């Protein structure tokens, strides 16, 4: 038994990374037949960063500006391409490793891995969620930048995540593969903080869940509640407001423990109301909050 | 910046996985050059759980008991060896993927990677430590035996763990790739409880200098101390004797942050004799001893 915060293989996600280099900069690239992605700001000077034109900054560079390096080997760009915030770059090779693919934006709740990569050479891999103020907590050095974050569906990779900038806290933000940046951020070395940090309620009752399952059950109470009520208690503790969906996604965890959803709704309430009084729920003296419902489900059912 | 648990690129790995098949029981194999590891109790029926005798168990079987699929193929068993509670079979092809590989008996302290396998297939890879008690907390559900735990030097990948059995606590034991017991633990359904888990006192130090190191420093005291003093201190609190080579390790944190070992020996003295009082040092709403002073470095520095 026992339950851990876990990440996909990361195999298939290893051999679609390069490093890129342009000018003195020089970041991580994702190869996917004969196109390579990073963040734009490859082509920024540390005096641009303060205020860059990327679209003036494009002028000056052509496809022979950037070295794109896979292992031992400086793949010919043919072509440069700018959307939102990353940089497409044509190559004259396929990656003949590109596994079956896709580019999804996630919504703020949902857990991906990341593998952690410097100069094209991957050094960790680590699961996290997209949290509800658009940051993630990542584990990110200068150079981890085009890193990318993705799931698995045990046959085709969906890439949701690439790294461009860290933040005030010491968090993170980024892109989906098109560009677009989570949450209002922008790539600029300007003023930015991050809003409030919300609990995802729902990923929590999956961890009480996994709990139960796993035989700490001491939190659970012998009392019910309301949505309503459960859900005027979240916002105090500054909680995600819970909602019927979220009722909905947790049944087969219900199902499994047979116990009712606004029954766990209670347990937490005091946990929320009381703390843990320095006891540990699966050894954590916190009540953990970056595992979905599919995440739990994942490690008490040993999908592949 | 930020930090997290976080764990060695699995994709070498992952390509020496394969299921072995022999009778009933099914679980997860290891493939280098043309050898494939394997639990030994893969010939045990839940009868002989209970008590079996190995040899004994082996005397009826043969080559053409075993089947070894390495997703749709079905390599030629030519060859069976047993050795403590692995099982070896030889196999008429080769390892095309197997890397530079080695076997290491770790010690108790020593962190690696877990790859998670079902049915050859890898489901998920984290992090743990080879606890005091020679015990891990793992993530393994049935299926899981037969799944390995390994470090990387960027080139050589290193085994250190082969899965086996669950204890009490939900706990995990398991073997070297030489298939001899971390711990003195059998392979055998009987009552065998765990010893007494220690803290590994000098991760944690770790772990506070990671802190540092990010910005949380909170829990820096204005006090020194003596290891003969905070080891009297230790005991009391179930962690383990530091030493003057863990001192010695702990010499480059020190060096980065300008705080001296026996400085932070008492900013943890505090803590064991005070507590956190619902205070989080990096998330953590606990002392973290599942990181080496190797893994903070590797984490704070971008090794790969
Ligand atoms: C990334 O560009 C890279 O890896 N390049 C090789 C780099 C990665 C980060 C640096 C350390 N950890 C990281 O995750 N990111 C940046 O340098 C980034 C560039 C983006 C495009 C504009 N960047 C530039 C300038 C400033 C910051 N962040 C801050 O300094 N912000 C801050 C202010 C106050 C308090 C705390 C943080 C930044 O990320
Ligand atoms: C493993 O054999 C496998 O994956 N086979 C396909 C399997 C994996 C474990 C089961 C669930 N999680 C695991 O990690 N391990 C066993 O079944 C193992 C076999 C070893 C060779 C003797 N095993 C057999 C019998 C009993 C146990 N453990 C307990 O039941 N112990 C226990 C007692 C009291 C309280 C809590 C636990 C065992 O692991």
């Amino acid at each position: 038994s026992g339950f851990r915060k876990m990440a996909f293989p990361s195999g298939k996600v290893e051999g679609c990374m390069v490093q890129v280099t342009c000018g003195t900069t020089t970041l991580n690239g994702l190869w996917l037949d004969d196109v390579v992605y990073c963040p734009r700001h490859v082509i920024c000077t540390s005096e641009d960063m303060l205020n860059p034109n990327y679209e003036d900054l494009l002028i000056r560079k052509s496809n022979h500006n950037f070295l794109v390096q896979a292992g031992n080997v400086q793949l010919r760009v043919i072509g440069h391409s700018m959307q939102n915030c990353v940089l497409k770059l044509k190559v004259d090779t396929a990656n003949p490793k590109t596994p079956k693919y896709k580019f999804v934006r996630i919504q703020p709740g949902q857990t991906f891995s990341v593998l952690a990569c410097y100069n094209g050479s991957p050094s960790g891999v680590y699961q996290c969620a997209m949290r509800p103020n658009f940051t993630i907590k990542g584990s990110f050095l200068n150079g981890s930048c085009g890193s990318v974050g993705f799931n698995i569906d045990y046959d085709c990779v969906s890439f949701c995540y690439m790294h461009h900038m860290e933040l005030p806290t010491g968090v993170h933000a980024g892109t989906d593969l098109e560009g677009n940046f989570y949450g209002p951020f922008v790539d600029r070395q300007t003023a930015q903080a991050a809003g409030t940090d919300t609990t995802i309620t729902v990923n929590v009752l999956a961890w009480l869940y996994a709990a139960v399952i796993n035989g700490d059950r001491w939190f659970l109470n012998r009392f019910t509640t309301t949505l309503n009520d459960f859900n005027l208690v979240a916002m105090k503790y500054n909680y995600e407001p819970l909602t019927q969906d979220h009722v909905d996604i947790l049944g087969p965890l219900s199902a499994q423990t047979g116990i009712a959803v606004l029954d766990m709704c209670a347990s937490l309430k005091e946990l929320l109301q009381n703390g843990m009084n320095g006891r540990t729920i699966l050894g954590s003296a916190l009540l953990e909050d970056e595992f979905t419902p599919f995440d739990v489900v994942r490690q008490c059912s040993g999908v592949t």
